[PDB]
């Protein structure tokens, strides 16, 4: 389907760990994590911290299976801004117990994103700078460049590991500045000079 | 438009995964649709294992978008079901438990889910009341009774669906039974649910 609404058919969600300041680390996101404009940030009801975590997204565009770094951005489309909300109350306990990351990374509404960014728009994605505020104040800030694995590098191999579909996306980290939001927070982010994108923080109606 | 559950693994989206389920709440981990490996594919072995375990489990594919609902509806957003392999590389699992981090690199590789063909939902009415197995060139390694789930399936529908809204094709394995152990290139495994379904894999390493 087409790549302008790829969360609406995209299957499958990679994460990296930390991106930052040896080999990245990866986690899954469900499709339903994805959020688009217009659809609330969902907060579990087990948790009592949830954090956001500003973060671009790599489209990929044709199926990427096993590419070297330097072809990786052929098998890119475009790219998305994301937010990986993280339970971090929960993460820290998976942590500790040698458990899957899943309640901490991976529920409904977890991944809000962006509209889709064709990467004709973007000639450098490690030239970026990314911002995210709290109810009109801002409170993340990072600049791409200063990433410690490349995007040719993480879907490279991500790709070794993963085979990844067209449609599927992968978070590449988040900068400085991650902290708490509560019910009703709205949070607005964006990528200075191509996106923004507002989402606010509810309740499940269950 | 829509696909048939008889190839759900095609347009699948989703897979779900739950930990200890055999002899308080599941653990829930997932890997990506391309994990799935319909027969005819072949196990891959990922280069970076020396231990890679099969694991036997009945799958359950959601026939209906299932979000936050009660145990007493679960079944109601059923399709039918596929057996299925969590391949496993235990040796890389090991290590992420140690170091608190994501089961990824254990549980999530290319071609860690092989699957059966799909079983409509008539044909098993009650899906506690069956028998799976499990031969590694002929070997009976695994042998469960679903009856002896610790959770049961509504419920564990009802659960996974308050944390993670389930599509229809989305697919829950629910766990394994004993007998779980190592297999390595060229091992035929073939498995089933007695008087339902049967599948045969072959293991391999990747043409990359
Ligand atoms: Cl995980
Ligand atoms: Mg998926
Ligand atoms: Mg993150
Ligand atoms: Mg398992």
């Amino acid at each position: 389907r087409p790549l302008s609404r790829f969360w609406e058919w995209g299957k499958n969600i990679v994460c990296v760990g930390r991106n930052y300041a040896s080999e990245p680390v990866l986690f899954l996101k469900p499709s339903t994590a994805y959020a688009p404009e217009g659809s609330p940030i969902l907060m579990p009801a087990y948790t009592r911290n949830l954090h956001h975590e500003l973060e671009l997204g790599v489209v990929m565009g044709k199926r990427c299976r096993a590419v070297p770094e330097a072809a990786a951005m052929d098998y890119v489309g475009g790219y998305a801004l994301c937010l990986d909300m993280t339970a971090r109350d929960v993460q820290d306990e998976c942590k500790k117990k040698g458990l899957p990351w899943t309640l901490a990374k991976s529920f409904t509404a977890s991944c809000p994103v962006s509209a889709f960014v064709p990467k004709e728009k973007i000639p450098d994605p490690h030239k970026l700078k990314l911002w995210l505020k709290v109810n009109g104040e801002l409170r993340q800030e990072g600049e791409t460049s200063s990433m410690i694995f490349s995007i040719p590098y993480i879907i490279s191999y991500v790709s070794k590991i993963i085979t990844l579909e067209e449609g599927d996306i992968i978070l590449t980290g988040t900068p400085k500045g991650v902290g708490p939001v509560k019910e009703n927070d709205e949070i607005e982010a964006g990528i200075h000079g191509l996106v923004s994108m507002t989402f606010k923080v509810e309740k499940p109606e269950y």
